[PDB]
């Protein structure tokens, strides 16, 4: 509350660290599917059907550019990468695999990386 603050965790290095866990999240084989923004054109029903679209491409042209005010609005938009992909796709299908198999890789990084 007003003057009684939690002692202060060091964040100066957050920036760094997600860049990091994104540039291995890229480089995942099992990337493909995220890489790039679904072509909203092309892509029957994605439009309608999934709100917020998010990739990881649009995820680090906002970290370079400081749109991510904290590493919790950062693990948000990777996680709705995961969400959004579960919404459209079976999870026996390659694509449903890919984002098991990224959600599973992003999550054990993030808790070895910041918990």
């Amino acid at each position: 509350s007003m003057s009684v603050k939690k002692p202060k965790r060091d964040d100066s290095k957050d920036l760094a660290l997600c860049s990091m866990i994104l540039t291995e999240m890229e480089t995942h084989e099992d990337a493909w599917p995220f890489l790039l923004p679904v072509n909203l054109k092309l892509v029957p029903g994605y439009k309608k059907v999934i709100k917020k679209p998010m990739d990881f491409s649009t995820i680090r042209e906002k970290l370079s550019s400081g749109q991510y005010p904290n590493l919790e609005t950062f693990a948000l938009d990777v996680r709705l990468v995961f969400d959004n992909c579960e919404t459209f796709n079976e999870d026996d299908s390659d694509i449903g695999r890919a984002g098991h198999n990224m959600r599973k890789y992003f999550e054990k990084k993030w808790t070895d990386t910041f918990k």
